[PDB]
């Protein structure tokens, strides 16, 4: 139990909403008992904002910060994510202790509360260059000065990857070498890249697996899902269907959970 | 040093060969200071094992060790990988007091003599799980005692993939958990995957690399390499000629440096 932790998580907009309403309603099904904040634009529609109210503890309205850093983004072929710098706000919610950050494309599957245990900045590897954490999944503390600190780096040097991932891996330069209890288990942010790629390690691994983040340009709820039969569409080249289990529980849990709030 | 501490290849046939023999060049070319060590099988020609023995301080003749895991391997789609338990064959070499094992298809592009400072087992993340470690560059300890506890997990359990890489990610299980000294930091087992996936960590931390890893199905010796211009060929779809002067530098060291040998 904790009043004063929390897990946190962003959206600018109506469509990675869904994305955290999803989230919330995941940590809520394996019985968090810490707070749900969600960090919120003005592109997000009020009604959308009242939804995000019956999921969140907290919806906490923030002013967009972008990289604009297009060389970057448009490198990654990603250049929707500029915004992504609005993560930062996160460590001003100085309320809370202690936090966890998560994407909104992030999946619970099993309690993960003991990650409250952990100390900033704790984070899981990323697959695509495993000296660098995952921004996805973090335990953080949040801090007048170190969210002035990082709005600063922002600022003056921006961003390795025009995102909120370079930025912080720049900051927390220390991950990859010091104290290997700030790695959080690949089970705590397991990206479907590697629900795809070794087959053999998820075969004997993936069963752990605590949280499914659907890295990448389509998102769980850009797949058209048929509630009958539970099913999705997969485009003939869609690497997502590797281990389809974890986009069909997302729209379970979006049709059951979520949907009918919306529409 | 000089004469109690190795670096290991492996090769199975005169293909792999051409890979070690790169491989051998490149650390002869930053200077190392220790002993060149190939494993090879019978199906190894005698005139490449002759060749051999002008890169290699010794040519160690070895038994092939095969998973015959087809089901592993199969689900890889690379069939052809359970001779490399053969790999194992490296433990037995006790000549050394430590010896870092490195596959046949790396390169070396800094002297890392520096990896003798490591302990058993010392290895970088692997790009496709990486709470595993990649089983191509590794830092261990010769031992009869470690040789037969790993035939022995080998002929008992097999490998989660069919390969060395589970087995040895099976034994030395602490790896992702304990002792971030034994993280050897990415950059001295650069592989595919992550030279063209986060283009953005590449770009800003890709310049240290200190080995680059041919990771994958098409080895650099599957390449049509044109000496003149020096170019090679490419499949439309080949995503690893994004960087590719790390395969152009590959064959001008075959090119001008082993082709000699070959004659
Ligand atoms: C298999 O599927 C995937 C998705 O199509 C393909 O993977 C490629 O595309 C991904 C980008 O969409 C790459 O991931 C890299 O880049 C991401 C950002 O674009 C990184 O995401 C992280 O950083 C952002 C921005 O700073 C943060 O806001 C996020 O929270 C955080 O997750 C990701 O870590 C990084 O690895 C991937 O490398 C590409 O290979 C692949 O092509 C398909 O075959
Ligand atoms: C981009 O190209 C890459 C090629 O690198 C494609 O990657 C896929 O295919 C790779 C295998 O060819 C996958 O790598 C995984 O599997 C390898 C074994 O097949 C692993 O190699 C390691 O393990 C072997 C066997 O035990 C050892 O002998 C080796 O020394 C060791 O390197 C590798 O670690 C593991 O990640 C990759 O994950 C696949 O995604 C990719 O599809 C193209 O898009
Ligand atoms: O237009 C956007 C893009 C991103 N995000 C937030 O930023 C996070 C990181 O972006 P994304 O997960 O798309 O990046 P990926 O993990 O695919 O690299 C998202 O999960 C959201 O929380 C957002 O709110 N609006
Ligand atoms: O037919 C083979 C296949 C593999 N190997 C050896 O085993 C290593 C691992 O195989 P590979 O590098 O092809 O695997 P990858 O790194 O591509 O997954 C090689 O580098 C060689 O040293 C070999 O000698 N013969
Ligand atoms: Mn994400
Ligand atoms: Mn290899």
């Amino acid at each position: 139990s904790m009043t004063d932790q929390a897990f946190v998580t962003l959206t600018t907009n109506d469509a990675y909403a869904k994305g955290a309403l999803v989230l919330g309603s995941s940590l809520k099904q394996h019985r968090t008992t810490r707070r749900l904040v969600v960090l919120a634009t003005p592109q997000v529609s009020d009604s959308m904002r009242k939804v995000l109210e019956t999921v969140f503890d907290e919806v906490i309205m923030v002013d967009v910060l972008d990289s604009g850093d297009s060389a970057h983004l448009t490198l990654m072929k990603r250049p929707e994510l500029g915004v992504t710098l609005t993560k930062l706000h996160c460590w001003s919610l100085t309320q809370y202790s202690k936090c966890v950050f998560m994407d909104a494309d992030t999946l619970v599957l099993a309690n993960i509360d003991d990650l409250f245990d952990r100390e900033e900045l704790s984070a899981a590897p990323d697959p695509g260059w495993p000296d660098c954490f995952n921004s996805g999944v973090f335990v953080y503390q949040p801090s007048v000065e170190t969210y002035n600190q990082l709005l600063h780096l922002a600022s003056e040097q921006g961003s390795f990857d025009g995102g909120d991932q370079g930025i912080l891996n720049t900051f927390f330069s220390s991950w990859a070498t010091t104290d290997i209890r700030k790695h959080l288990p690949f089970i705590y942010n397991l990206s479907s890249i590697s629900i795809y790629s070794y087959l053999p390690a998820f075969k004997v691994f993936g069963a752990s697996a605590k949280v499914v983040h659907f890295l990448g340009r389509v998102k769980p709820w850009n797949y058209t899902y048929d509630p009958k039969t539970k099913s999705v569409k997969s485009e003939a080249h869609d690497p997502n269907m590797t281990h389809p289990e974890f986009l069909i529980l997302w729209w379970n849990i979006f049709t059951t959970n979520v949907l009918p709030l919306l529409q």
